[PDB]
């Protein structure tokens, strides 16, 4: 009853964004067509509008997910057009998806049924060349780095200590570990190096807390690479590289306007992941929204643990925002899960398997509460949920003494979200926000990991493998103690460990490996066994996507 | 009818080697035994007999050899014991087999039927641990090669011109192309290296030219390893290397006595290979050998394009030694092939084959008329050689003009060697030799190349890759244009290219590669496609091989 | 001014080891000699003094190390002259020294000035060749294991979980790890690898615990080199290369026999670190000696928590050995650093350090008291030892409770070592030993780690990486919990951290990974950072190694 994804995103009928530009106080000359249906915004736009007030900042959480994922962006899109449809001022900020997953196992990131950013095949896929400016940037310092070691290694740097590695937004398992520079001595100098996904590029991370391209250049030229035979930190701009970088970035920086299928306006920029590096839309596509919008919807990657603590203690913390409310998006199917019921076996009733899963969702409000913000939780209605399960989980959630909507944005649009946007406007203007971050900079990098991990995900303390330890002590010797930390662990559970569902209780975080992001300006403690490149499945996405003489596309969703 | 060639051996009776050395005026206190059957000699020997007259020197040389091999270690065992049947106080040198080939297909190099040089199975394996005290020497170096870029790098050696490899004394296929020194900045550079097989060794070039351990120790230290970031070689003696290196070979410099089944005295000592090496035992166990025997019967690696080629031009040059006569293995079976009989259609009876054939004979017994020493066939009969065609191929070597004898030791010991044992007498009185080598050392390594090239395995003229051309540069301007040529190519052909059977003609050599020996003191250009480590087979001998409570040993060859 | 070992150990005399051998009743057939002082004794010996009954076991270990070695060695060998001193009928069993350390830091393994086993620069070099044979069995094995992946994989091994490695008796960390298989289809399977020390080989493993060729071969076939695809295990017995392995093993197997300065008779056979693998000589030297004398000397290496705890609970359980005594080495430079002094400042008086150092000795002789054996402390004098500082330790062991004895065997032989003869002999008239294994096989594997580091180490836990744990899960699986346990951890502490001197409290080993060695017959955890292929030092005494014309030779130490 309800068609593909791709037709219903094919079938759209969309506004020229030139209007929805000017529908927003942009001047035609600040819009940059890429085709009629998709635009990049000048940043003159929020240097004019600098001294304005800023609108209602929303974030979209949600729990522990399963492979599928829990309808955070299908919620946001939803939650974005019924506040339209209470004729709402209202715009939503997404990150741009990466393109490998299209091709793996997650798909796309631009939502469901009738909740979707459109066009979504381009949102997809090339998109306006973001992720493919920030891929060269990166790529291009680290051909520079080799190209240093083959002309002389004048700055003496231990190709054995270097930590750039090479990206590419693919998922491509054998590229996480290789050998280069072989074949003798006209072709470079042999080291160990590898692949990380694009959108973990610490360049993306750049991107997306920079406010503009003066300071992205500057950023860049703090980006460390590797170190001197003795030690010392050798940079980008010690390789004189921020210009080339910035130049590649020129229209990377500017965020681009598309829409939702009720034709809301959409941002779309930036996209790191939020298990492996920080989880949010750009620092300059949210506060454009906030001076153009009154309510302005925004995503946080992956669950409550991850992109949300990382919205707050490091994307507001740098932007300065003040979330007004937090959705957080709960589904029957993932709780259940949750309360041990097989992945095989989650289309079926099972109400038992629904009350012992709901710990998870009970961390996440508990965790959220943390911070000082106002929560709502939105029930995804999944095709097969049925009237018990439906009516429980709302009932508990009230029981929980917390505010919840059922949410039937995924199959029937914007009117699938009134009650949802009725619940939020409530919230805004019934309990102001109180946001606060979870830690001080001041604290050892070693006391921030524990903050997180025991304040978050609920573990004991945190393991240290003695390469942690190291990098640790070198990052703070050097003077980075002060910056924040992005964690890197699976999104499928509280734990370090993908295996513990639910609320697991008395475990440990490892922390395998440090890495320092000098340019973003966090730190990065890799835990668990989590990677930083993605591989494909036995059957990969790709094998069923085609398209046809008309444009017509199938399996991408 | 006739016994495994490990049955004969575990069966002989042999004296104890203490009481040979004494009937040859070894001292009881110039013997150190390894058991009662095998002893190495004192280097004071030769040193007290320095000024008294040299016996008749004896080479065996051989037709282009089939992967079985054409008999020059069974011939030379036999008419070594056939003469001292004649009542000669006769030795034969030899070379020591290479382990390797025991597990692979050739086999070990001790002989066949009943001449052979026993005790065969440690004259196989391990035998007194010579290659062994090679090998340590050759990897010791590498590893001090690799420590010093661990610690610094002082002399700035860059890693990717090192041409100094690894060794080991197996057939491994997996270990010519290799990259080392992985896994970070505590385990040191890495690299692009790889191993060749043990008896190929600069370090066993030494042994097998120098004249005393202190001469051996000269030579390391003279061993060019690597070169700097701006061209300048750096040698063993540089990283101080030589004094462990000859320490590992304070006893392997010594030759070791042995014996053959019918109790004649035997040297065994060295074993390079004559397609990747330059083929000839110890130029200290022939001057030795030949202080204390009146006729000294001794070996060339595969055919005489090869070995005999370099016993003249290198060792017989090196050494001072003027070649009494030569005698030239032949057999049916190959001059066979060489007409254009299948190998798996050899045993058949083919007299066409053996006229067509025959040009191969022809060559190598025009080939060695060039260095001029006088010489004679020697035809092994194999167990299926017919009437007719043992009959044609005597018949063709008098025609042709050329002194000829059956041989028939395999089957009979020496006594079937006494008519060829003759031949070789008459040869030494009446026609006396006039040696001299082919080149002199003045000419340009690439005019040495052309006359190897086209006098001896008869090409149009010499290719060099770039690569062999810039190496060629380099050490003709570094001033080693003077050292003789060792040539490595397969030992299946005249030419480069071992599918080339017979005589053929109009052809290029195409040379890949050069290599420099500044411690054995040649050039060793690399041709064809011919490795410097071979392989194993399908099923290698290894997995019939075994040995039981009683010490009886099976499948060893 | 003791002269360098070197000098004493060539200024040696010695008496022929054909009547060394004579007065312990071997046969003169049962001998097999490498020089007129080195000799390999048959089996035949312990075989038919089968029913005889066995002298007294000694056993010589140690407190925790400084880099340069406490005396062992020094004082096994010094302890026997002075049992024959006071006319006792004694032997000293050692290990072959590895031969890459005489390059390296460590040096040789012969003893130390007036306390020497002869001929020194044998038994340091390549002895009788034992660990050649070693090294070429291992890799044989590893070599067809790479041609049966290149001969169509034909069972199906998964190149990427072979754990076979290769060996070389060097210091080599460029050889650690490793990518072999490299340039193209013809030239093997590329996969990554490494190598270990020859003398940590699960076939130097199977030499110390095999009874006969026989048996070493049955061993030999059991081992498992890596698994399929669907997790079968793989072993040499599939690959049939245990024949092949047992023919190059045919003379290693016998033990080996030399002596000391004061011509006391010695055994040396097998080599084994105690660090990363068993630490002590052959069963097969211990038991014959065990026939030939009243009284056997035997060391562990390293300390008591590594040599002895392995000697104890795998070599006599095999063995059906009751150990009689237990000799504990101690020195005041060990102590001193072990209670807070730098390395630099161990020449220093310092009575207070020494004190405090104490603890170390202190939890080894509570830890041989765990096993039910009576221990006799020697103090091994030092030259720089200060008149105090003896007589607080000794005062110290007494006070401890512990029997102890000064020793000055370093500097003058046997009749320096007659107080600790003395106090041994007494430990052996009166007090039994009551000799009880540490843990059950009847236990888990994680059961039999923790207990070792429970009990002996101290520690307060194990942690096992994933990695550790799969590895664990799959040999329980396959039918090896049943396995003793040899420990691989630093020497430099009782913890795995080799900076925790003293007697560390409060800490937690970590396992990181797993060996089976299913042919020797034991397990072996890796913990903390410990490599099995040790480095060579900024400077190794390869550089300082040297030998004349005369064969004098110097730096070797
Ligand atoms: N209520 C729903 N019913 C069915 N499918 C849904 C629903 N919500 C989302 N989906 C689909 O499941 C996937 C997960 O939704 P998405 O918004 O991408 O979640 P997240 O952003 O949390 O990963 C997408 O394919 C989406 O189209
Ligand atoms: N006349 C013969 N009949 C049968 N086999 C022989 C004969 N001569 C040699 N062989 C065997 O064939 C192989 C080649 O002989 P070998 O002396 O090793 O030749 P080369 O030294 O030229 O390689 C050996 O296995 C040898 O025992
Ligand atoms: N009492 C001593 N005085 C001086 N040097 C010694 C003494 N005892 C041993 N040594 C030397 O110190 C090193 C370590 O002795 P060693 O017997 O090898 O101890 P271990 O066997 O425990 O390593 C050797 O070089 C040895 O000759
Ligand atoms: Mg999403
Ligand atoms: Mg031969
Ligand atoms: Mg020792």
């Amino acid at each position: 009853k309800v068609p593909s994804d791709i037709e219903i995103a094919q079938a759209a009928k969309m506004k020229p964004v030139m209007e929805l530009a000017r529908g927003l106080g942009i001047q035609e000359d600040e819009v940059e067509l890429y085709g009629k249906y998709k635009a990049k915004i000048s940043l003159d736009v929020y240097r004019r509008l600098k001294d304005k007030p800023d609108g209602k900042l929303i974030l979209v959480t949600a729990i522990t997910p399963t492979p599928a994922g829990e309808g955070k962006t299908t919620t946001s899109v939803g939650l974005t057009d019924a506040l339209a449809r209470l004729g709402k001022r209202v715009m939503v900020c997404l990150r741009e998806p990466s393109l490998g997953p299209s091709f793996g196992i997650k798909g796309g990131a631009a939502g469901g049924g009738y909740a979707q950013v459109v066009p979504m095949e381009d949102i997809n896929l090339h998109f306006t060349g973001d992720i493919h400016a920030v891929t060269y940037a990166h790529n291009l310092l680290a051909a520079m780095v080799d190209n240093h070691l083959q002309q002389g290694n004048v700055l003496n740097i231990d190709p054995r200590t270097i930590t750039w590695r090479r990206v590419i937004d693919l998922n491509d398992r054998a590229l996480r570990n290789i050998v280069i520079g072989l074949g003798g001595k006209a072709n470079g100098v042999p080291r160990e190096t590898g692949f990380d996904i694009s959108v973990a590029s610490e360049v993306m991370a750049c991107l997306c807390l920079a406010s503009d391209l003066m300071d992205l250049k500057e950023r860049f030229s703090r980006i460390v690479v590797g170190y001197t035979y003795d030690g010392k930190p050798v940079t980008a701009g010690d390789l004189e590289a921020q210009g080339s970088m910035a130049l590649l970035m020129k229209d990377a920086i500017k965020p681009n306007l598309v829409q939702t299928l009720e034709n809301t306006p959409a941002f779309i920029h930036g996209g790191p992941f939020a298990n492996i590096a920080h989880g949010c839309n750009s620092i300059i596509a949210t506060k454009t929204a906030l001076k153009l919008a009154d309510y302005v919807v925004t995503e946080a990657g992956f669950g409550a643990d991850l992109g949300a603590e990382k919205f707050y203690d490091v994307k507001c913390r740098y932007a300065g925002f003040k979330p007004d409310a937090t959705v957080i998006v709960a589904t029957v199917r993932a709780l259940k899960m949750h309360g041990g019921v097989p992945k095989s076996d989650l289309a079926t009733e099972n109400l038992e398997a629904l009350r012992e899963g709901f710990a998870n969702l009970e961390k996440h409000i508990e965790n959220i509460g943390k911070f000082g913000v106002p929560a709502v939780v939105a029930i995804n209605a999944f095709p097969t949920d049925t009237e018990a399960e439906l009516n429980l989980l709302y009932e508990l959630c009230a029981k929980a003494g917390a505010e919840v909507a059922l949410s039937e944005v995924w199959a029937k649009g914007g009117e699938g979200g009134l009650e949802l946007a009725r619940k939020v406007l409530q919230t805004l203007e019934s309990r102001p926000s109180n946001f606060h971050v979870l830690y001080n900079l001041d604290l050892s990098i070693k006391d921030k990991i524990a903050k997180i991990a025991t304040e978050i995900y609920g573990a004991d303390g945190v393991n240290y493998t003695a390469e942690a330890d190291k990098a640790i002590q070198r990052y703070e010797s050097l003077g980075y103690g002060n910056l924040p930390v992005v964690m890197a662990k699976t999104q499928y559970s509280f734990s370090d460990d993908m295996t513990k569902l639910g609320r697991p209780r008395n475990f440990t975080i490892t922390v395998r490996e440090v890495r320092l992001s000098a340019g973003a300006g966090f730190i990065v403690p890799i835990t668990g066994a989590i990677m930083t490149m993605p591989g494909l499945p036995k059957r990969p996405a790709a094998c069923n996507i085609d398209i046809d003489a008309d444009g017509v596309i199938t399996g991408l969703f």
